[PDB]
């Protein structure tokens, strides 16, 4: 795939972020993960983790996969990178996201994310405790 520039507009929760992409506002939903909603257990913690990651990054990049680029809600379906670090893998590896929502086309980093999940699970992190 190929990484593309974007600028942060605002953090939203663990797996959604509003970015400026191609000069336009756009809500992005992280591919291949599911963070708790804010009102749920580890919701505030996943929200804060993502917010930290995007806000402290000098460089935000987005990466579409080979399947669908936008969801039914108009949300961009991407890997988000913060100074080269994938936010999707970061959450899973700390047990703040479960691997979930695996569609054909958009599963390039599925096995990468699953690896991080086992590791969080063995370490009994957050969600897995
Ligand atoms: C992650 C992801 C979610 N979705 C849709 C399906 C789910 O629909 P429903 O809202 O009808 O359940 C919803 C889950 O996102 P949230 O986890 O943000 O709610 O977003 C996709 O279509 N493709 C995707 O890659
Ligand atoms: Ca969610």
């Amino acid at each position: 795939l190929h990484k593309e520039p974007a600028t942060l507009i605002k953090a939203i929760d663990g797996d959604t972020v509003k970015l400026m992409y191609k000069g336009q506002p756009m809500t992005f939903r992280l591919l291949l993960v599911d963070t708790p909603e804010f009102n749920e257990k580890y919701g505030p913690e996943a929200s804060a983790f993502t917010k930290k990651m995007v806000e402290n990054a000098k460089k935000i990049e987005v990466e579409f996969d080979k399947g669908q680029r936008t969801d039914k809600y108009g949300r961009g379906l991407a890997e988000i990178y913060a100074d080269g670090k994938m936010v999707n893998e970061a959450l899973v590896r700390q047990g703040l996201a479960k691997v979930a929502y695996v569609y054909k086309g958009n599963n390039t980093h599925e096995q990468l994310l699953r690896k991080a999940e086992a590791q969080a699970k063995k370490e009994k992190l957050n969600i897995w405790s």
